[PDB]
């Protein structure tokens, strides 16, 4: 089990597949090379804070099956995975500091049954054999599975998962998992939650008739359809570009609509996967800009159900919503019975 | 009360340095600044400058985030340094000027623009900032931009566009066209009348006049016939000649924009910096026509038409100076038999 | 008279090394070359090679700026080194060969290709440069390209496309189709008749034969009946099977281009280099079907059908060898009941 | 109120981190911390650790500057971490332990030793610091040193020497011999009686008993005759055999010290860390006798004499455990014909 | 079965690569190799070569741990590569040769010295390793060393000293004086009769002949009269002239050793490598006399006097050639009036 053996697997199998054999490796700067037909060819560039040869081995041993997005694992408090590596493609780095029975340099244990693992929240995969029963034995852990497990009440997860860095709703493969959580040896009854859609501006696809209507109808016609007058969707979702300080624009679907009409620039000054993102946005057409614009990608149907169930009387209040298995705080301003603004917080 | 962990706190919370109090844990590895979020390192900044990583990180965090003049304009007006701000050169991914004033203990030659070391340096003043207006009139060398009029100073209207967080744009919700005032050796100078480059690119090129709309839509012959351009080698200078191994002409960006919709090509920017004239190693994919140094300037097509129609065709070779972006750009004017052979700008 | 500051002078003024005289100030930090332009540092080159930064910089500046054979062609033909030039591998962003001849004092193993150390090595000769044709006569091992006839040597027509500054193109204002010649231990070897890959990509894919046009517009079932491909597993090999967790087939680039036209997918090039056969880690965004190693070749679909129709369908597993890009590409052929199960190349 | 510019201020003014307020300008390049003095950069710290430069810089500045136990003693007592201080490992030029407590936001697993994450870790407590005494008696796993006696706890007297700013010394103006108390799983443990290594080196080796004075001055035969060491292979184990190509014995530092005054030799420390037993690749200059792995322990010669005289000569080969520096060191005892063949410690 | 973690396992347990099985965790940061020892990182190797860090680490671990010829000897004898071993250049802290044979898959040009690529290269053969003697018979070009007779080949006695793990020594428990043999294109060449340098240093200089003893104790004037060196400029060439701003003479190491015995001086080795003649930038601390290039050779003073007495004193300037360490060392000889002005070697 060597660096030369890990590079052999990457070359011949695209990742670490347990096949033995070795190829020559040159390590220069943060880059792993190998000679192919007399010349050097880059196999990996380290963009982690780990040693180059260690990050390289973790990347080769990344889980290449559909796995939960990193933000779901973080919201559930996961500290470490059991016998695999979750590659965080947002940061091009391992999702967790340590490993369990993966790499001799990062292993704090070889099996999740060891003492150092008991206080940590360990992620278990029900597709790996025996890991289901290991989750019950674990004191603090989180489990996914593709089918019901006897003795546990599932909590249905998102439709999307991550497959080699591609977030997708699987058709040829299952990507919706049942979730289970234990804390201090006590099983948790996970709260019913809204899920974020994990979409982007370029390839945005609507996922309900209301989202289709939002992309097709005019602003005042859509607000008339779903009777959102006084809920300030014009500000919150569509965004106001009239002043130098950009207003609202907190729903990704609204960002996608604007981007389709006119380009803008988004600075992700904290590049990582989280339920709420904060962007520094500069609108190229108008020049309207905002240093911190919080954006969340809820299904528009879910966002409507959330804002329609609020108290329009209090001028300022903080509201918590269970999204992606965590409590997201929203700042709700009001004035004379109508919504001023409504945005999430990271 | 200035430090590395404080700069990173402002970056994480306010998107940039806002003067807030606070600290976050930072680890410096290679040329990259990281910070910890839920137990894992997240990259905040990758140093692409020739300055030390923690220094450039701080200067980037303190960049001006209002609409500011493009670096090429400040270079052409002789600016050596800015007053109490950092103009981030997004073309080079590095600060625009070597030193700073009242910004960073590492790079500060002075803490206020009134110090003696600044007198021989042309200092940039932003009239939108309070007191910066008064600091210009008692500065020896300087350049001032403002929005309104300055009492007793005649304004030179600058370009329509400015740069905002690296995005060049003609502002609508914010003003990006400034008045320009320059002072040399303590005495106010009369800025010459000047053309301005349009500061566009190929991917999102849009015409800004009727003639430019006709250029993109009409055929080469039809355009030359309508605007009476016979004898000015527009087929060569603007449209470009792709018939030979050496590519001919193609010195106007709109010529590249028109060709780009028909066929892709490669533009190597071997001197990646902001300037009024850009040199490119161009390789056209359709024909294989290429040229090592192909100088390109983005002028409004009507402006280029006016410039070349005012020239004299009698001399076989000639160098013509034209004030563009407040600087004297040289043009070579090859002529033969009373018609323009070519007309290319020099970098 | 070779100087680092002189190489940088040529890059700034001529876009590449053109033998001009002069120098400019140069900084070297990390694996990056900078130069001072009007007071500030400007990046000229970022070293991605395993060579010293100043050395790699000099080889990049002295790269061949004429249409040259693609690196996959030179590799298949056994080329070990070029004569008095640098073939830049833009797929690797590095020199294509380990050593040089009469190019750079730090990598040169000889100043002329006639020296003793070069005799056991296959030297690439460019017939367009004067004297290189006769150098090919005096060399034991070598590969010569010309755009014309050489007296007494049978020509082998090469691919229509060459590489010009990293752009793979079929030339119209310059010629990219060369006559190839080869020598081994002094004897002029007859090159084999070969197919050539088309060297296209997904984003800019354009059909090149009437059959390839019919592949893109017409439905899957209509195309197979129109060209009598029944039993040849075109449903699997060219179109792809995304119903299963493991992706099936999809070994023709034109098949990926048709899928990419309607639905995005992921292509990890875990061995980034130029070759006739590429291996990709493919992940389909719509279905989630994925394959760790998917061998893909861009043959003209007409060439692919005549290759697959000619093989016999009796044996359950047969390793067919076909000559593509002057090399023995091995194909794995699975058969059952007189029809094709799958047919894929190997790297 | 913690930052990089503040750490550097304390380093420049107080020689180390003293908790003073202030800031100095810092630039980070490579693995080195610099600061400006009269316009030029001066190196404050060169990161030799595997931690980020600014992190190790801060941990170094916060190193304990009082006499502290040598790292090898803490390793042998099972210490995983220290409480509210940094034990700098001057042998490795890096922190002795992975994590910290109440020291540095980057490396802190906790801010006080009473947090839950510390319970399974053996924490080091310095009784010379106020309250650290009370923090030991309510800690699950821990190791405590103090100067006086602890009421109701029986003390285990430790070595005479401690380390002070990287200098191992037997203190005269300051006390360096400590009482040692260890607690495992909440219950106090009885530390075994133990020998202690002398922690000397060759350059400044001084004898610490009469027998060691006789060893350095007397001839090999005269010493063995006076202290009645026939049969214990002192010629081999201690004096060393340089007659063969493979060097024999030489497992006692005083043997190397005596040989060093007669003739120089090379000691390659291929595992450069502090430990009770050191392995060296030794090459003797006079004879050319060498050995790849030569284990060396610096025991008081009287202690080694006592150890080997208590053994049983009847068994041909035997592994003997000896408590040195609070750990069980294994020895191989080869015997033949009733006399010791050799006796070497194992690392 | 070559593994990076396996090479590190051998370094930790065997002090070098000894073919043992096993692995240890390894970190690679900067040009440094670390390993985890009981929770913390320990440095095992710091790369000073121009080779990749993991590659240089593997060559260092596989270095020859037997007495080998000094690098200056192997260089003078034209050695280009070693057979199935690594000669480590401790003067450069790098491999002595560019490539390897059957040592490391990343630097190997062949697995056996008999392959075609090695025929034009001079391969170093160690007669102590079984089979290497006959490999020297089958090789076109090579250099063989033995500590015994080989049937049918005239031996050439080599220097008394060899290198053992960077220590240059005359062996007593092992033999460092070898018989040398050489082949060129298949024929066994007769090696020339030669002097050998003594390879001593200033700090550990010890005389090796009665004349050299008399050089150290006796005064300058007594020594010259005792050995009839009048008119041979021993006052200048060996003792040195420090009265002038430009230092004079001092080309014999024994002369520097005598000066260093009484007064320190500075020796800048601006070309740090092993060679028969060294060039130093010398600065005397007492007088301030200095020389930019001072060529120094450590010949036995007896060998130097018989070289200088034999040359004729008629010609004003003559370039004498003398065979030292199997190479043609060129000496510059200045004469006047039948006496020596100066006499110095060149590099
Ligand atoms: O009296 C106030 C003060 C603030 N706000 C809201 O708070 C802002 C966000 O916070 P901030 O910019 O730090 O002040 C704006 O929300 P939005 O434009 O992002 O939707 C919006 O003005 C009010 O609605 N009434
Ligand atoms: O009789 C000549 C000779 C040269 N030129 C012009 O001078 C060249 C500048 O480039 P160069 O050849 O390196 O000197 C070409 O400029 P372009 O417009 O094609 O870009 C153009 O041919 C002429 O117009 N008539
Ligand atoms: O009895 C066999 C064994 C293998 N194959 C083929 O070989 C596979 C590729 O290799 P593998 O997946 O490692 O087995 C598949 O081809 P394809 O989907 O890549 O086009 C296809 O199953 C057969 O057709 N019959
Ligand atoms: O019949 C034997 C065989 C071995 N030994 C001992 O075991 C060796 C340990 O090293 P090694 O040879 O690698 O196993 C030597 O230890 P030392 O005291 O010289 O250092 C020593 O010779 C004997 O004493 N009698
Ligand atoms: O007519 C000459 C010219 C040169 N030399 C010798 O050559 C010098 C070395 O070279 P340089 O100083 O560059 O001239 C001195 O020798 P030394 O002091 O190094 O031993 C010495 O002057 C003469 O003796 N007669």
């Amino acid at each position: 089990m060597s660096l030369e053996n890990v590079a052999f697997n990457v070359v011949n199998k695209g990742h670490f597949d347990g096949q033995q054999g070795e190829v020559p490796v040159s390590i220069i700067n943060n880059t792993v090379y190998t000679k192919v037909d007399g010349v050097d060819v880059e196999l990996f560039e380290n963009k982690t804070t780990l040693p180059v040869n260690v990050a390289f081995e973790l990347w080769a041993k990344r889980n290449i099956k559909p796995v939960p997005e990193v933000k779901i694992l973080n919201n559930l408090g996961v500290d470490i995975a059991a016998n695999t590596v979750i590659w965080d493609y947002k940061r091009d780095a391992p999702a967790h500091i340590s490993t369990i029975g993966v790499c001799s340099m990062t292993d704090i244990a070889k099996k999740p049954t060891e003492t150092i693992c008991a206080p940590l929240t360990v992620f278990f995969d029900g597709r790996v054999d025996g890991q289901v029963d290991l989750f019950r034995n674990a004191r603090n852990g989180v489990l996914i599975t593709e089918g019901s497990v006897k003795g546990l009440q599932p909590s249905v997860g998102p439709k999307q998962a991550s497959l080699n860095g591609v977030t997708l709703i699987g058709e040829a493969v299952k990507t919706q998992f049942n979730y289970y959580k234990k804390v201090d040896g006590v099983v948790q009854q996970l709260p019913e939650t809204y899920f974020t859609q994990s979409r982007n501006l370029q390839e945005f696809k609507p996922r309900s008739q209301m989202e289709i209507d939002f992309l097709e109808l005019a602003m005042d016609e859509f607000i008339e359809r779903y009777k959102l007058e006084g809920y300030a969707f014009e500000h919150i979702v569509y965004g106001d570009f009239s002043h130098s300080q950009l207003g609202g624009l907190h729903l990704l679907i609204g960002l996608a609509k604007r981007f389709k009409e006119s380009p803008f620039e988004l600075e992700d000054f904290i590049p990582m996967d989280s339920t709420v993102k904060n962007y520094f946005i500069t609108d190229a057409q108008t020049g309207s800009s905002k240093c911190v614009c919080s954006v969340i990608d809820l299904l528009l149907d879910d966002f409507v159900e959330i804002i329609k169930s609020q108290d329009l009387s209090v001028v300022s209040k903080v509201v918590k919503v269970t999204i992606d298995y965590t409590e997201i705080s929203f700042m709700l301003w009001c004035k004379d019975g109508h919504v001023e603004t409504f945005y999430p917080k990271l």
